[PDB]
């Protein structure tokens, strides 16, 4: 079958940092001279974070991390009783800022690209936000992977959102309790796998018959738990309200939340095919992101599974690049230019004059002040949703 | 694809609601008295290969020499939406059985299920032993599964949302991604695992078989109770006719055959449904090989690994059906002139 520990997330690694919430972890180094600017990942929360991890074929950390890059993550604790009033707040600053400060005083430098995923990307986003307010200079680099930043014309997911419930958990929005696995598989998981099954159905109509992905399957069914006020919180605000195309309907950490603000170069992707969240949504963004110097898109060739992650080491489908962005995106997708192999390449070079010069790689992992506590995957990871 | 083929000739001697017996006719002087039931799978048009266009292998055995019969199923019409597995179970594989120690004047038989039809026979021994019915001498299975572990690539599909989405159909701005059992991946997964030859999905075939037309209650139960819940391998996780299905109370001979290229059935999982037979007097499993001419590996050894047992396995060159020719000429009783007429009077020959 598949192991955690064994067969799968076997990149090389120690915990160099835990949480009450999080677990960081950096990725032993496989090359002898890295990139100087570190490489920070945010994964999301929904589900388990190794899907970045799954096999030494096509794990992105391991690829990436086998190209020169100082690659962090952020391992995701499933809920608890002790975790029941934890709040979008506390996933900024125990979770996303615990970690870049953590980093920061690991590879003791200043700016660090960072990538977020899902709702990783969305979290990732709004710590931009409340980094460009208090002027936290912790990031000069952004990417986002099948994130919203409008969610005004979601996917099929408000089709399984319940006013009412939501409405009642605002009611008891103090002690508030914890969102089982099996509601957040009801609104995310199961619609991936219907998405990841006819896509895969397509590719076999298409090409010749291609092996089953069995461990997406397995990365989609290892479901975890999320607190009430915090994923309340997201469907209120986010895929209901939709308090991000307003700027400062939405307030979190005392800070009010523009996007416009963001002056960090970012680069997008988003999944042609993905039925679940169509890709003008993830498309909508870009225009929102004015203050941004630097822009990107790139569109992804397979689902949100299948095409979020499509290894390097293989190259099994193509992705198309512009450095156009009109209001129209099939404006964008008519003025596109194919490219074959993986997108990650892409972003790679993408990555390239970013990080900086090149560095000798840290032989030492953590720190003289950071001990490394347990090797890759670590704890948090291995955790089981409450039964009923 | 261009087929040149022979035909198999065969009168229709019993009939009813669901099944069609076909009684072959004999062209061997002597013929062994015992005669010999097979069993295909619960649908009419199966497209396996040397039986469906061609029946090759019913030819071959005729010409060693028995007395064959064969359940043709009929085709799924609106009178047959409301039967279940008990139904196949007990108008099914039990009428024929009758049929055929009516006609043939003799009490037990020779049974032969392969495919999901295999799964089928196997069900209806754990009813007929616990009812004292005394049917069957023996069971072969070919390219069968008993023990739904490892189903193998189409464990991909099934699942609880699946089937529950199939039973649920039967909206203005949503896609497919909230119908999870569309004809296409329903059709897959049915076509997938119900038929001998897979459509593509730009045939007609995969879009209008005999597979398709099988009624839901069964695609359910199958779904359900083997690829998801195994119910075979713990004893009495089922009931059929009233009975707890008990796979140790099976006290016949047992012959088992496994392609080892069937991508679709794994001849380690065939394989690895043989130690939950352990009521049974023998156990003979051979694997088959295509050749890409053809051969067949035996070994009396029944170890738990399938590997360990291909490792000792001696290989005979040539068409298994002489292995099995061996295991069946001595439990199908002596030599008797064929019968002139097929059927009986009673059971007069149908078209
Ligand atoms: C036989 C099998 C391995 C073929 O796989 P394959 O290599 O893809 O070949 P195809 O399915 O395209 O079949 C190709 C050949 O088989 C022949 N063929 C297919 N079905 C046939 C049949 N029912 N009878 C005779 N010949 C057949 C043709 O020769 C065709 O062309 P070729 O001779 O030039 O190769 C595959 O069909 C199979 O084994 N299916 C088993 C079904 C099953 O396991 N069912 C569960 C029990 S129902």
């Amino acid at each position: 079958p598949f192991q955690i520990g064994k067969n799968l997330v076997v990149t090389p690694g120690e915990v160099v940092f835990r949480n009450e919430l999080i677990e960081l972890i950096q990725y032993t180094p496989t090359t002898e001279k890295v990139h100087e600017k570190p490489l920070l990942f945010v994964p999301p929360c929904i589900n388990k974070y190794y899907l970045m991890d799954l096999q030494p074929d096509n794990s992105m950390v391991r690829h990436f991390v086998g190209q020169g890059y100082r690659v962090f993550l952020v391992s995701w604790r499933s809920a608890v009783p002790e975790m029941k009033n934890f709040t979008w707040e506390t996933y900024i600053e125990k979770g996303v800022f615990a970690a870049a400060e953590a980093v920061q005083k690991i590879t003791k430098q200043p700016t660090m690209n960072a990538l977020g995923f899902c709702v990783g990307g969305v979290i990732l986003t709004t710590a931009l936000c409340v980094a460009q307010a208090k002027g936290l200079k912790y990031f000069d680099s952004a990417t986002f992977m099948t994130s919203l930043i409008d969610h005004a014309e979601p996917g099929e997911i408000s089709f399984f959102i319940d006013e009412a419930l939501v409405a009642s958990r605002e009611a008891k929005m103090a002690a508030g309790g914890i969102i089982s696995g099996k509601e957040i598989g009801r609104t995310f998981a199961s619609l991936r796998a219907n998405d990841l099954v006819w896509n895969y159905v397509v590719n076999n109509y298409l090409l010749g018959k291609t092996p089953a992905p069995f461990d997406l399957l397995y990365w989609n069914n290892d479901a975890v738990d999320l607190p009430l006020p915090m994923h309340t919180f997201m469907l209120r605000q986010f895929y209901i309200n939709n308090a991000l195309i307003t700027p400062g309907a939405i307030t979190l950490c005392g800070v009010p939340i523009d996007i416009s603000k963001i002056d960090i170069p970012v680069y997008m992707f988003a999944a042609r095919e993905n039925h679940i969240v169509l890709w003008s949504s993830a498309y909508s963004g870009l225009k929102y992101l004015s203050g941004t110097p630097s822009r990107r898109f790139v569109l992804g060739a397979s689902g949100h599974i299948a095409g979020s992650i499509n290894p390097v080491t293989k190259d099994k489908r193509n992705y198309w690049t512009n450095e156009q962005l009109p209001v129209n995106p099939e404006e964008w997708l008519e003025g596109a230019q194919s490219h074959p192999g993986s997108w990650w390449k892409d972003w790679d070079a993408w990555l390239a004059p970013q990080s900086g010069k090149q560095v000798p790689a840290p032989k030492m992992l953590g720190s003289k002040e950071f001990p490394p506590l347990q090797p890759a995957p670590g704890s948090y990871v291995l955790a089981k949703a409450m039964p009923p």
